[PDB]
């Protein structure tokens, strides 16, 4: 025989703490934070709009980034055969965007406003675009087992518009969603179903959910280290474990 906490190792969790135990049978609620959970949470390029120099001069100030948006943008720009040039000045405002200056030309890169997702300006003129995008994860949920397993209620928070978080929602038969939040959006969400009568079980991983977990009955965290919060560390990677989990 081994210990409790051996099986559930064994399993692909981390139990980092055995009250988790009793905790989750009174558990109503499963709540998803959308990105690195039901997705991978890596971001691709779907579309770029502009010519060859501008993609060549956007890729170039990029590169000198480590922001999941620059690896993308610079990993599409080589596959379409562009070569990497010699930027100056470099700056990276945290939060917003990029920049730098090349052949005399000043480059931004940066969040744009109506149907495209980034925007390239040169020397003030916007003359580029792109769409970026999540991969969803391969398999997908029983979530009706999940609406069998008891008769749980689900739902999803995301940061991302309406009609992404829609597409994804309508794309697994689940009903209750909520789009466009802040962090601080999450943790009075939270607040208000404990208020009255949830018991609520989160999944999240390591980002603007750090709060939110803190917050919840249970909370689950990605394996993908000193994992501060969740009750549970998913090892595995795999949500068919916890899935398997909810089952008791
Ligand atoms: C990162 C991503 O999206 P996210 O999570 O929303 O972005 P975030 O990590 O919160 O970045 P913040 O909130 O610090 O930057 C604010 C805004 O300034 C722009 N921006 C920021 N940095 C840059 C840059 N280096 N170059 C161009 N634009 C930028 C950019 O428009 C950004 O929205 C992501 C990550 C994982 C999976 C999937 C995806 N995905 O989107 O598919």
């Amino acid at each position: 025989a081994l210990s409790l906490y051996e099986k559930m190792l064994h399993k692909g969790m981390i139990i980092k703490n055995s009250n988790v135990y009793e905790k989750i049978k009174e558990i109503d609620t499963i709540i998803f934070n959308k990105t690195g959970t039901l997705t991978y949470g890596t971001p691709i390029v779907t579309q770029f709009i502009g010519d060859s120099l501008s993609l060549a001069y956007a890729a170039s100030v990029e590169a000198l980034s480590s922001h999941p948006i620059a690896k993308a943008i610079v990993k599409y720009a080589k596959e379409q055969g562009v070569k990497i040039l010699e930027v100056k000045d470099f700056k990276e405002i945290s939060g917003i965007g990029v920049r730098g200056k090349i052949s005399d030309k000043i480059i931004e890169v940066k969040k744009a406003e109506n149907n495209n997702d980034i925007a390239v300006y040169i020397n003030g003129e916007p003359i580029a675009s792109f769409n970026i995008s999540d991969v969803p994860r391969p398999n997908l949920k029983d979530y009706l087992e999940k609406l069998k397993n008891e008769g749980l209620k689900i739902i999803i928070l995301s940061g991302d518009k309406e009609d992404k978080v829609k597409e994804l929602s309508k794309e697994l038969n689940i009903q209750e969603y909520y789009s466009n939040l802040s962090p601080e959006d999450k943790v009075r969400i939270i607040e208000k179903l404990k208020q009255n009568g949830n018991k609520v079980l989160m999944i999240g991983d390591g980002v603007n959910d750090a709060a939110a977990l803190a917050l919840a009955d249970v909370s689950v965290a990605m394996g993908n280290i000193s994992k501060n919060v969740a009750d549970i560390i998913l090892v595995s990677n795999d949500i068919g474990t916890l899935l398997g989990l909810i089952k008791n």
